[PDB]
């Protein structure tokens, strides 16, 4: 069984919703986070994407963002505070920063190299989730239901949205991801989306991928 399935194992937070704001940088990179807390001390809890929207000055908040800048920012702020203490509010604050709630710490990143499927199916089995973007333009993504979504028109050359892969199997014959989005519990599989893998790197899903060390 070459698959793995990183909600059985605890490393996933239950999914968010960003709401009114471009923040899925900002989901995608704490999703990362939460991954790594939970290999790395055992348990894991919700981390902040408020303190990265309001804090990481080199993304631009509701606006669109990096998730390796908000890895390099935990590292240099020394932490990321936890969601019960940063709480979201889905707008673009000052940053209120306190490392009273400081819950997970950052010691670098490294990218996927780009469009190499097999190495972020490596980095996913010997790492955890990993960060990715992807183009979720399209309507048959956003009215994804069920099964593994292939859509030829998906352009890899536009990344427009951050998810999360936190797993990898197969399904009736077709190789996928398993893609935790924010766009809460309602949409697609109580959140998640199956999205084709090995289909020459369909909606760009190894385009865009990195993890944080931690
Ligand atoms: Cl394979």
């Amino acid at each position: 069984p070459d698959s793995v399935d990183y909600r059985k194992k605890g490393y996933v937070t239950p999914v968010k919703n960003q709401g009114q704001c471009g923040s899925s940088w900002a989901f995608s990179s704490v999703g990362a986070l939460e991954g790594q807390l939970k290999k790395k001390t055992g348990k894991l809890l919700n981390l902040s994407p408020q303190n990265l929207v309001d804090c990481v000055s080199e993304n631009d908040g509701c606006g669109g963002g990096y998730m390796t800048n908000a890895f390099q920012y935990v590292q240099k702020n020394r932490g990321i505070d936890s969601e019960d203490a940063y709480p979201y509010v889905g707008q673009e604050e000052s940053c209120m920063y306190n490392p009273t709630g400081k819950a997970a710490k950052c010691r670098g990143y490294r990218e996927i190299p780009e469009g190499n499927e097999k190495a972020l199916k490596r980095a996913v089995a010997r790492v955890g989730p990993v960060s990715v973007a992807i183009d979720a333009s399209l309507t048959s993504f956003q009215f994804y239901s069920k099964g593994v979504y292939y859509d030829e028109s998906c352009n890899s050359d536009n990344l427009n949205h951050a998810v999360l892969a936190v797993g990898y199997g197969i399904q009736k014959g077709n190789k996928h991801w398993i893609i935790k989005n924010s766009w809460g519990e309602n949409w697609g599989n109580k959140g998640y989306i199956l999205m084709a893998r090995n289909k020459n790197n369909a909606c760009g899903i190894a385009n865009l991928a990195s993890f944080p060390k931690m």
